């Protein structure tokens, strides 16, 4: 579990989304598992705006933030899940690291930051979500 608190918004994976983030919708892309709810008290995350490829995770399984290198946001194949049918998951970046269900949404950070959240993993891999692209976060 875990989402990212920016402005008026709170972002979390499209597949863990409450009933009061759906009764709040501002926009959800299935292709990406995200989901962006409105929210009424100013979160205090910044989103970073950059092209880094090393950060620090937080691993909710491990109760500790690991330093990773991670690929550049791309369209990769996740297999079939109890949230998703088999399909390519677009704007994703893996990295060598340990996650498992219940990871999801931890936060990726870099110099700048907020980067991403977990959204997928499996085989010593794991996957984050961009958010990085989403300039109206901003305003
Ligand atoms: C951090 S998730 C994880 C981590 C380790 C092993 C894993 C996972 N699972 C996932 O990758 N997914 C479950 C949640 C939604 C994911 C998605 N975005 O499609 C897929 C469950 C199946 C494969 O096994
Ligand atoms: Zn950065």
């Amino acid at each position: 579990s875990g989402a990212i608190y920016v402005g008026n918004y709170r972002v979390v994976n499209r597949h863990l989304a409450t009933h009061n983030d759906w009764a709040n919708l501002v926009w959800e892309d299935s292709s990406r598992d995200l989901l962006v709810s409105s929210t009424t008290a100013q979160g205090c995350d910044t989103i970073a705006r950059c092209d880094c490829q090393t950060g620090v995770y937080y691993c909710s399984s491990r109760r500790k933030h690991y330093p990773v290198s991670f690929s550049k946001p791309s369209l990769i194949f996740v297999e079939a899940s109890e949230y998703y049918p088999a399909r390519y998951q677009s704007h994703l970046m893996l990295a060598v690291g340990h996650s498992e269900p219940g990871d999801c949404g931890g936060i990726l950070r870099c110099q700048h930051g907020v980067v991403g959240i977990v959204s997928t993993g499996g085989n010593g891999l794991v996957g984050f979500a961009d958010v990085r692209d989403l300039l109206w976060l901003d305003e």
